[PDB]
């Protein structure tokens, strides 16, 4: 029918539906007005003239200008094969176009990649508050923890977090921990004296130390203290994930950690 | 510079807007969840999951099963070159429909064009916009050529349609061409040029002549080149079938012939 | 009251509704929670969230991560004046931005004006049919035309569309009409046989040429029911003219 | 290519995408009627009356003397140029509307900031997203600094706070500021040197740090530097008022500050 040629016309050859039928309409009637065409087709008289201007410019037809303008078609085999062609020109030129919007790419977001350290999440900064929170992301420190466990424990954390330490010293976690030696005696029953003396974690003490903390690979748990925060009560703790902030606190935590035993 | 990688991802690797920001923005922050997205980009907060669960599905985005769903990038190079690659496929498929389809359409419109009947010979002029679409027109000129061809062209007229030249050469239709100098390098080696050593025709170029033309049998197919209308693709060709103005047309092809060198 | 403060903060510092309402109940409270916020303020519950966190990243704010998020509104005359000087900064740039596009857009349009090829943007053929039609096309040009006329007439031209032919005359146009013999002694009392001794126009007569034609300034107008055909071409008319000069010699008187 | 052309008209002289291209074929016709447009551009039929009248408003076209159906262009070198010139008149007039709209907000807020308590500040703890926003805080830091100042700045931190610097300084804060190298060419104004070169405050210079801070008092504002989070505006800094955290960060600073001379 006429109906799959304006469909084929519509689908391949960038024709819109009254481009597509204004043009059929012409292979069949030869010469058109607009005003004809309006008869003959299915494309409104306002859009008559404009369709077959369009035609025209897209090289699917030929006129005549005049106060009645007059269209002629362009030959089927030569329009939809010089489509073709043109098309597959556009085709090969923005191949191109690709891979060097490829290059440039890769060439911007060399500088997105180059950093090949500090790879770490959104979110590197987190305030804890109160006992609940508090011991909830030691645990999670303790749970994500692969390589390392650096603790100095003033509190309040050997217990019970004893069965989340000792879970991670059972992964192979290189676990170090430091004590107050004034709550030593407070583990005299505890599953990490054990593993202390088998043992697969060192534990050492000191009189008092002043900046307690929790580091857990490229992570530092610690607390603010002004200055009746414990058993008054209430508790300020601030999380950072950065190598840089954790070097500072490891250097401090092996400045206490040499204080052997 | 973000803003340009945003527009090449947009314009050439099929990513809307939020699309691209979001595949940067996954490449510099390495993983992203659908909240972190809406933190760090202008991606509207209720349309960072699909924009990242989209991703994945184009290749720029990967994650695990879920559903603890993290979206992290796949690097660039592995991405807009399989883009590439599949893009290339996707354009052998359609070229081929395009094929497909024509030869249907001819066939659909075979009982149309054949007994047309074609209703022109009658019309004695038409106008050809676009200096580019001209061999929609001297294509059938010199399928009907059969006394003489006269040709002035700047690479745009009938030059291209080898084929149909020398089908009328080889018919005994006389035949002069005449070239624009930029024309003899891209016209190496070439068909249409050995026709010329042959004797079959005559070939000689010249600097530049102001009015390009096709004149087949009391017709004439002539342009009014503008380089500011080029830019539009408008410019004016005109096609008229008159002895008189043809022969106008015909003097003045012999002026630039004598011009005209080897 | 606050509402100015609001109305202010949209317009000026670019904040949209809601964030303008969050920023001056944050001046207002100090510390607040995205569930505060709601209470205090006209921002929806659920887009209390997105708008504290927007104002943080427009440094309008501060905040402590947590289960308890808390913001912290950053000092008025902190955050107002550093939107200023980076605005105007800003601005600066596109400034230097827009002059170095105007330069290349000059760059890019000199082809559009160095190409001086002075037509319309008008089409340069047109096709007439019918005299009615062709008479109005023959009498526009003559009106039109500025500088020459060449009329080469066996019609039905000169007869009587006249006081068209003299009125461009009378205008200082440079005319020259050539008729056939075979028609002449039809003007014999025509305006345009008085023009033609004065005169103020050169007229020739020649009993047969093949192809007749109106020429106006880099306008031609000639025929193929009748077909006719205009031109506006330098290019294509100088032929046109050619060919006039080559019937044009001569005749008396 | 006037694609580029009907950009850069859309991009920065305010022009839509259908007035940039009927200016840009203004240009190459000469003159044009709304049908005439519609035929040689990609503006819609309907649309070229109201788009050529626009133009007309912007000072881009022209009626013609005589019956205004045509148009024709103000030509680019008239139009750029006093678009510009406009437009930086109108950016001025905007300027002053936002200091403006600046003196009556502080006034407005007067009662929330004026003897203010203020209902923060017992805070120990912020953050700060974006290196850019981090003079938000730091000024206040400079403000309230009696003891010491300790800047470790890779350009965003502080020392484009000069006054409140310099009136730290003259009132006897000790005063260290470290500056990377590539700060130094455009610091060279300035109030900060003299002062180096008047001995009232120290002024070293280094290659790199990995750890930009400012240290006052009893505490410390400190930089989590990451590019490509600046890409998006989403660097992490952290302001705390603690002397313990303060110590580390000052014994770093002082690492910091060996070495680097100048
Ligand atoms: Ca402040
Ligand atoms: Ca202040």
């Amino acid at each position: 029918s006429k109906d799959r040629m304006v469909e084929l016309l519509q689908e391949h050859f960038e024709l819109n539906l009254y481009e597509a039928r204004a043009y059929v309409a012409l292979v069949a009637f030869g010469v058109l007005t607009p005003a004809e065409l309006a008869s003959v087709s299915e494309v409104p008289a306002p859009r008559t003239y404009d369709v077959l201007r369009s035609l025209e410019k897209k090289g699917f037809a030929m006129t005549q200008p005049g106060k009645t303008n007059k269209y002629r078609p362009v030959h089927p085999a030569n329009v939809l094969e010089k489509f073709i062609q043109d098309w597959q020109e556009r085709v090969k030129e923005e191949l191109e176009a690709k891979k060097k919007a490829k290059e440039e790419l890769l060439e911007l977001m060399a500088p997105l990649i180059e950093t090949e350290v500090p790879k770490y999440g959104v979110e590197r900064v987190w305030v804890v508050r109160g006992i609940k929170n508090s011991t909830l992301k030691t645990k999670e420190m303790l749970e994500e923890a692969q390589n390392e466990i650096l603790l100095a424990d003033d509190g309040f954390i050997a217990v019970n977090l004893e069965d989340d330490i000792i879970k991670a010293v059972d992964r192979g976690v290189k676990t170090k921990i430091l004590l107050t030696k004034n709550l030593l005696p407070r583990l005299k029953a505890s599953k990490i004296i054990d593993y202390a003396k088998e043992g697969k974690l060192e534990l050492r003490a000191l009189d008092k130390f002043d900046l307690p903390m929790l580091i857990c690979d490229e992570e530092v748990f610690f607390a603010l203290e002004d200055l009746a925060a414990r058993y008054f009560n209430y508790e300020t703790q601030v999380w950072i994930k950065d190598h840089r902030v954790v070097a500072l606190f490891k250097e401090k935590f092996n400045e206490y950690w040499e204080k052997a035993e």
